[PDB]
C-alpha cells in the first residue's frame, strides 16, 4: 500500500485508540473519586459541583462518539480488559506512522522499564538501548521490520534510570486479510543473563504464544477502515458542554489546592483515591486537565487524516465539515476561557437564580443556539410602569431574563426567583417615549430603569445585541 493511504489508516486508529483511553478516563474519575467524594460527606453539594461542574456531561458527549466508531470498527468494548489479562511484557507500535510510534504498553513492560505511559506513547522503541547494547543485534531487528517478518534476538537494553537487564525480544507483526502490517507485536522477556540451550527454548516459546494472544486480541482492530469522517461530522457539533467546563477548569483547580493546606482530612481522602492501579500514580488535579487537551487534540488528528485522504475519496468531503466543527469548537472553547470574569458572572447567575417552569433547564455558562458562547451584558433594577413592581433584569447577549429579588460579589447572597417566560432578542424593537419600551410582538413592555443614565444602558446594549442576532440569523 502507498505512504498515503498508509498513514491514512495509522491516523484513524490513532484517533480511536486515543479516544478510547480518553473515555476510560472520563469514567474513572467518576467511578473512583466523584462518587466517592459526594459520599465521603467531607464536602458539601455546592463545593463538589464547584469542581467537577458538567464531567458527566462530558462522558455523555464522548460515549456516543465511541461507541459509534466501535460500531463501524465492528469492536466490543473488551479490547482494554483482553490486553491487561495478559501478564506479559509487551508493546504495540504502528509502522504506518512516522518513526514507528507506540501505541500500547503493558503495565508490566512499563514497571519494568520504570518508566510511564505519558513518556512512552508516540515515541521510538529505541530508548531501551544502550552503551554495551549489541548494535549487531539490534540491526537484525530494523531489517525484520524492512522486511515485515518477525525476528527473536537477545540484547542489553537499560531501564529509566539506567538499570541493565538482558532482553529476549521477540517481534511479529500484525497483518489484516490482506497480508499487509498494520502493527507490530514486541514480547520483551527480561532477565540477568544471556539463555542457551533449555533456558532459551523454553523463554522462545512463551514469549511467541504471548504474541499470538495478543494477535487475538487487538483483532478487530486489525482490519482496515474504509470511512471516519462521517462519524465525527456528526458528533462534533454536540461537544457543547466542553465550553462550560474548559471556563470553569481554572476555578475547579484552584478550589481543590486551597481546600488541601487548609484542611489535612480532605488531602489524606483524595491520595488515597489515588491509589488505584488504573490512576498510574496520577493525582485527580491532573485528570481535570485532560478535557482541554482533548478538544484541542481533535483538529490535529482529523487535519492528519485530511491530508491523507484523496480528493475523490468519499471521505474526504466529511473530514473537510469535521474539521471545521473541531475548529469552530475549539475556538469557542478557548473564548470561553480567556472571558474569565464572564464566566464568573453566568456561573453566578446560575446559583443565585432560580428558574423553574420551562420545557428544558436553563444553563447561563453554555452555548447559545446561533451566537455561540452567551454573554452577560447588562443587569439592574426594573421597574415596571403603571405597576411600579420592583424587578431586576439580567440581559444576554440572545435574551433578556426578568427576575424578582426575594451584586456580583462573592460574598453577598441573593436569591433571585424567575419572573416571567425569558424574552430572546431575536424579536424585540426598543424604542423611546427613566422610562423606555421595548416592542414584542404580542405583548408591549413598559420598564423604568433606575435612571436616566442606566436607561440609555439598557436601551443600547439591547438594541445591539438584538440588531447582532438578526444579522446573524440572516446569514443562513
Ligand atoms: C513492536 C516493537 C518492539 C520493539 N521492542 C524493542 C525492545 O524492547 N528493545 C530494543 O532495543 N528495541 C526494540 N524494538 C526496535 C526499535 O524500536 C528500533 O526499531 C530498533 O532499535 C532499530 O532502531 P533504528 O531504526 O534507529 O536503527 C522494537 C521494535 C518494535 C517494532
Amino acid at each position: 500500500l502507498t505512504p498515503t493511504e498508509r498513514k491514512r489508516q495509522g491516523y484513524i486508529h490513532e484517533l480511536i485508540v486515543t479516544e478510547e483511553n480518553y473515555v476510560n478516563d472520563l469514567q474513572l474519575v467518576t467511578e473512583i473519586f466523584q462518587k466517592p467524594l459526594m459520599e465521603s460527606e467531607l464536602l458539601t453539594e455546592k463545593e463538589v459541583a464547584m469542581i467537577f461542574v458538567n464531567w458527566k456531561e462530558l462522558i455523555m458527549c464522548n460515549i456516543k462518539l465511541l461507541k459509534a466508531l466501535r460500531v463501524r470498527k465492528k469492536m466490543s468494548g473488551e479490547l482494554a480488559t483482553t490486553l491487561e489479562r495478559i501478564e506479559k511484557n509487551f508493546v504495540i507500535t504502528d509502522p504506518r506512522l512516522p518513526d514507528n510510534p507506540i501505541i500500547f504498553a503493558s503495565d508490566s513492560f512499563l514497571q519494568l522499564t520504570e518508566y510511564s505511559r505519558e513518556e512512552i506513547l508516540g515515541r521510538n522503541m529505541r530508548f531501551l538501548q544502550g552503551p554495551e547494547t549489541d548494535r549487531a543485534t539490534v540491526r537484525k531487528i530494523r531489517d525484520a521490520i524492512d522486511n515485515q517478518t518477525e525476528v527473536t534476538v537477545q540484547l542489553i537494553n537499560y531501564t529509566k534510570s539506567g538499570k541493565k537487564f538482558w532482553n529476549l525480544f521477540h517481534l511479529q507483526p500484525m497483518r489484516d486479510q490482506k497480508g499487509d502490517v498494520q502493527y507490530f507485536i514486541g514480547v520483551q522477556l527480561d532477565g540477568t543473563e544471556h539463555v542457551r540451550d533449555a533456558a532459551e527454548r523454553e523463554g522462545v516459546m512463551l514469549i511467541k504464544k504471548t504474541a499470538e494472544n495478543i494477535d487475538e486480541a487487538a483483532k478487530e482492530l486489525k482490519m482496515p477502515v474504509k470511512m471516519i469522517g462521517d462519524i465525527l461530522s456528526a458528533q462534533l457539533p454536540h461537544m457543547q458542554p466542553y465550553i462550560r467546563f474548559c471556563s470553569r477548569q481554572l476555578n475547579g483547580a484552584a478550589l481543590i489546592q486551597q481546600k488541601t493546606d487548609e484542611a489535612p482530612d480532605f488531602k489524606e481522602f483524595v491520595k488515597r483515591l489515588a491509589m488505584d492501579p488504573r490512576c498510574k500514580g496520577m493525582p485527580l488535579s491532573s485528570f481535570i486537565l485532560k478535557p482541554m487537551q482533548r478538544v484541542t487534540r481533535y483538529p490535529l488528528i482529523i487535519k492528519n487524516i485530511l491530508e491523507n485522504t484523496p480528493e475523490n475519496h468519499p471521505d474526504h468531503s466529511h473530514l473537510k465539515h469535521a474539521l471545521e466543527k473541531a475548529e469552530e469548537l475549539c475556538s469557542q472553547v478557548n473564548e470561553g476561557v480567556r472571558e474569565k470574569e464572564n464566566s464568573d458572572r453566568l456561573e453566578w447567575i446560575q446559583a443565585h437564580v432560580q428558574c423553574e417552569g420551562l420545557s428544558e433547564q436553563l444553563v447561563f455558562n453554555s452555548v447559545t443556539n446561533c451566537l455561540g458562547p452567551r454573554k452577560f451584558l447588562h443587569s439592574g433594577k426594573l421597574y415596571k410602569a403603571k405597576s411600579n413592581k420592583e424587578l431586576y433584569g439580567f440581559l444576554f447577549n440572545d435574551f433578556l431574563l426578568l427576575t424578582q429579588i426575594t451584586v456580583f460579589s462573592p460574598k453577598s447572597n441573593l436569591q433571585y426567583k424567575m419572573y416571567k417566560t425569558p424574552i430572546f432578542l431575536n424579536e424585540v424593537l426598543v424604542k423611546l417615549p427613566p422610562i423606555f419600551h421595548i416592542s414584542h410582538i404580542d405583548r408591549v413592555y413598559t420598564l423604568r430603569a433606575e435612571s436616566i443614565n442606566e436607561r440609555t444602558a439598557w436601551v443600547q446594549k439591547i438594541k445591539a445585541a438584538s440588531e447582532l442576532y438578526i444579522e446573524t440569523e440572516k446569514k443562513k
